[PDB]
């Protein structure tokens, strides 16, 4: 080991003739046992390589080949050194890269090569990405940006900008942020963009500018505003005089949208509302409006005729900022009128849709009637065309804005009603078109929401027979129709509606079970169908209460003081009850008879059980039935039998763990049952349904899932580094494991409220043994994710947890904090996770030794974090996390 | 070898796509239109049953006008027969009532306007299904435009 290294070092210091074989001898001297016994050091061989390289280069075109093979061999040495683990320290390697790239004596190919090693090794390892200091970060950024500014241009320039985005990503992710004195540097780069035409690496530069402005938007707001005011005209000139590269266009539009957010947070218009106004900025806005108007009328701006969402948002924001040369809705109406083809009509409709959806008040009350008339004229074209769904969804937010206004005069409201009735009768036909099924039901629910057009008896005929299958648009239209209208008795119409909702073929599953619906939506409609007063039940149901760069907009609003976040039992139709019960039992027999172990899936049974428990909870919340007799109903028996028949899937899975085809169905039903449960303690039908679902669950499946937790716990592009918290390290089995932990945590935290067959004490014991100190390994991503999820879910303020359990949970925090102190993202994540155990740590009625030990450990770790923050070792996000936990 | 409508019904049943189903429907329609007597009275009920099953496919497809014309020709052939038994005539009346209540939807589609109007006219002229008050509502307002298909059945 040491003797071999000494011999290799001595051989490398000999003459060139001897070195010709000494290089190969040193390359072949490495071996697996040698590196196994060498684990510690690597700094010795690193500096040996350093001195060998410097002595080789110390002593034209001939030397280029020698440089090539020495670069190849040092690259091989770096790759093999970090093949297993990154033992080599990144500091000296980065200094070597810096001192070899700073000088112009080394060739550009060597610079590109060392950049490749920098990205593949330094920029691909989290430890290397995190151990770089702020001063080293900023000096490396400065030297690389100065190299990018060199007049020499080669193929590597687009490569160099790739570093620029990465390093800028590093300083804003691991450090608090470098000073603003470097901003002018980028300005000069922008000036360079005004001269060069290739723009090979300009996309990366623009992306780096966008991310840097997003990071630094917290401070230097005036500096950012003036920098934008002086830089955006250059970007406008480039856009005018460029080949319109898609990446360049999208990054430029992203920068423009960021600047609009900076200048006009949350659509602010006047100076007193928080927005910043200037003549140059207004001229820039007008020029950008003209450019967007020119560009939207292009083939490549969209076979597809739909414009991308970013363009629509940018155009709508510009229109809102400029609407009061004179601009207004008149030019929009003229463009709509003169659009003789769908190609030039769809973009304007999209712009109007987005503008009304985001800014309902941007449309004056005088122009709503002309807009409605032009939309009505453009709606029919003798058949279902491309623009038909666009117009259908454009009318939706127009109707919504009409709902959200009350200053309209009597004449105007009468005129809009006499136009909306014709709109209703026109849109009544064409519902059978399935390709616009989602769009049609958007209007029908919306208008009924505002009571603009009185519902007719013929509308109730639509939800009958096999005219349309029960889908989410259909049910969300039906519920809104039911809230503000009374179903006619033509005792039979309600029966037809119930039949259509529960249409069963006498061998395909009903569409309600096949597809997914929002939780507790069909059940409310079903229980109100039998209600004496459906409208009253509707008004009663929703009367119950409930428990990125966007946040920078609210931050600016708080800073400017524009938005103050602070200082702010019915009887039921008896006759329909037995009919509903008969339908339920019939579908129960149909589902049970055709059920099979393999061919029949399980999530359909889960959805049917959700429907049954929703109906039961709705009945319990009313005075229809009592809870005790609800427990004894045959609906409970069928719901239990559903999971009894579905448990054989888990029984087969626990024996055949290697199976990879059932994982999708199991994860589907597992996500469904997680969405079924509700952890809120308020008196709501959701709580009753969750309790029923928990009490349905048997102990055998609980034990099986707890055992397979331990069974599976033993299993063994991006510009910069990979976040350890990212999902790319998580496979399908990992996703199943995490949502399985979610389900089990919800079950253990919500079962104690009611009476269940299974005992939660042993379940919690297994959960804690899953994260046992001997078993848990902080170095593993899966184990760390499981620990964070368990810490997030186990604590609960409703009922105090045992102090032994919470101290056992808190014990493995110290080592994972120590091993991941250099990574800011994991620190902020764990700080966000640890704040939910305080609600149970605060309750200390039984002041024992364990309580004092747990609170002392928490106090010590919080104090250590506070001291670390006082040492300027944590980024701003860590500071917000610490403030939140305090 | 034995040949008959049984193989035609089998081909209709096994046709999983409109490519292999439209030609057989066209052949049946032509045979019924030209030679009504070629279809024995025993197989008309299974033929109508398979046609009713093949009529809906969750949207307006290419085979829909062909199925509509086939049903029209079947109704026309049923018009020119009087030897049917009481049980068979009652069963076909019930099946035609089901077809009547099914065919109301999709009337707004102008592409299959002519076929829908022809089928409705065939059923009404044959007196297979008693007309309802909802039928008169169809020719009201601006839901459909007056045309030759809209008046040939109306008269």
């Amino acid at each position: 080991l040491n003797d071999l290294l000494i011999c290799c070092r001595q051989l490398e210091h000999d003459r060139a003739t001897e070195r010709k074989k000494e290089v190969e001898k040193f390359k072949r001297l490495i071996r697996d046992p040698e590196t196994i016994k060498h684990l510690d050091n690597w700094d010795a061989v690193f500096r040996f390589l350093q001195k060998y390289i410097q002595k080789e280069t110390e002593c034209q075109a001939s030397r280029q080949k020698k440089m090539q093979e020495i670069s190849s061999l040092v690259k091989y040495f770096i790759k093999c050194a970090n093949r297993r683990a990154p033992r080599l320290k990144c500091q000296e390697l980065l200094n070597y890269i810096m001192d070899t790239v700073k000088d112009s004596s080394n060739g550009a190919i060597y610079g590109a090569d060392c950049s490749n090693i920098l990205l593949k090794d330094i920029l691909s390892v989290r430890k290397y990405w995190c151990e770089i200091s702020q001063q080293q970060w900023l000096e490396l950024f400065s030297v690389y940006f100065r190299l990018y500014l060199k007049p020499s241009q080669d193929v590597h320039r687009v490569l160099v900008a790739r570093i620029i985005h990465a390093v800028t990503k590093g300083c804003c992710s691991q450090t608090d942020g470098l000073n603003s004195k470097f901003l002018d540097f980028f300005s000069k780069a922008i000036q360079c963009a005004r001269q060069e035409k290739s723009s090979s690496g300009l996309n990366h530069i623009l992306a780096a500018l966008t991310i840097f402005l997003k990071t630094l938007a917290v401070n230097f707001r005036i500096r950012v505003c003036e920098l934008g005011d002086e830089i955006l005209p250059t970007l406008l000139y480039i856009w005018t005089q460029h080949r319109l590269n898609d990446s360049l266009k999208e990054v430029i539009i992203e920068l423009f949208q960021l600047q609009i957010y900076i200048h006009h947070p949350k659509g602010a218009k006047t100076q007193e509302k928080g927005a910043y106004e200037s003549t140059k900025w207004r001229s820039i806005l007008y020029n950008l409006y003209d450019l967007l108007v020119n560009e939207i009328s292009h083939i490549g701006s969209r076979r597809n005729i739909a414009v991308k969402e970013n363009l629509i948002e940018l155009m709508a924001d510009i229109c809102h900022q400029v609407f009061n040369i004179e601009l207004g809705w008149e030019v929009i109406k003229d463009h709509l009128q003169k659009s003789q083809n769908d190609f030039d009509l769809v973009p304007w409709l999209q712009i109007a849709t987005q503008l009304i959806s985001k800014y309902p008040a941007s449309l004056p009350n005088c122009e709503l009637s002309p807009l409605l008339m032009i939309l009505s004229q453009l709606l029919p074209q003798q058949r279902h065309g491309e623009r038909t769904p666009y117009v259908l969804r454009c009318l939706t937010e127009v109707a919504l804005c009409q709902d959200k206004r009350s200053n309209l005069e009597s004449s105007q409201k009468s005129d809009l009603l006499k136009l909306w009735n014709k709109i209703w009768c026109i849109t009544f036909r064409g519902i059978s078109s399935e390709q616009i099924q989602a769009e049609n039901f958007g209007l029908l629910g919306a208008i009924i929401q505002g009571s603009l057009v009185e519902v007719d008896r013929e509308f109730w005929k639509l939800f009958t027979g096999s005219a349309c299958r029960p889908s989410c648009p259909a049910v969300c239209c039906l519920t809104l129709a039911l809230t503000t209208s009374i179903v006619p008795g033509t005792f039979s119409l309600k029966e037809s509606i119930m039949k259509w909702l529960l249409f069963y073929q006498l061998t395909e599953v009903p569409p309600i079970l096949h597809s997914n619906f929002p939780h507790l939506v069909l059940e409310k409609i079903l229980v109100s169908l039998t209600m004496k007063n459906c409208k009253a039940a509707m008004n009663f149901f929703q009367s119950v209460p409930e428990c990125s760069f966007s946040e920078v907009e609210e931050l600016f609003l708080q800073t400017t003081f524009d938005k103050m976040d602070f200082l702010t039992g019915f009887s039921v139709h008896q006759n329909l009850k037995e009919s509903l019960d008969r339908c339920l039992l019939g579908l129960s027999e149909q589902l049970l008879n055709n059920y099979s172990s393999e061919i029949t899936n399980s999530e359909t049974l889960v959805r049917c059980s959700r429907l049954l428990v929703g109906v039961l909870g709705c009945y319990c919340y009313m005075g229809v039935i009592a809870e005790e007799e609800a427990y004894k109903s045959e609906l409970f028996q069928k719901a239990k039998s559903l999971m009894q028949c579905a448990g054989e899937s888990i029984t087969l899975f626990k024996n055949k763990t290697n199976e990879e085809f059932r994982i999708g169905s199991l994860r589907n039903m597992m996500q469904l049952c997680t969405r079924c449960l509700s952890n809120c303690t308020k008196k709501s039908p959701n709580k009753i349904a969750s309790g029923f679902f928990l009490r349905l669950l048997t102990s055998k499946l609980m034990n099986d899932i707890a055992d397979i937790c331990k069974s599976l716990a033993s299993f063994i592009s991006t510009i910069g580094a990979i976040n350890p918290l990212a999902e790319e390290y998580l496979s399908k089995q990992d996703l199943l494991f995490l949502d399985m932990l979610k389900f089990l945590c919800l079950c253990v935290t919500t079962a104690q409220t009611n009476t269940v067959s299974f005992r939660a004490a042993d379940i919690r014991r297994k959960l804690l043994m899953l994260i046992d100190s001997s078993t848990l390994e902080p170095t593993k991503s899966l184990h760390l994710h499981m620990y964070l999820m368990l810490l997030k879910e186990l604590p609960g303020e409703e009922y105090p947890l045992p102090m032994e359990d919470v101290l056992e949970l808190l014990k493995p925090l110290s080592n994972v904090c120590s091993l991941y102190r250099r990574d800011q993202d994991v620190c902020k994540t764990i700080l966000n996770h640890v704040l939910h155990v305080v609600k149970n740590l605060g309750q200390s009625n039984m002041d024992s030794e364990n309580t004092r030990d747990a609170q002392g450990q928490f106090l010590t770790v919080i104090g250590a974090f506070w001291h670390l923050t006082k040492e300027r070792k944590y980024i701003f996000s860590v500071r917000m996390a610490l403030v939140n936990c305090l």
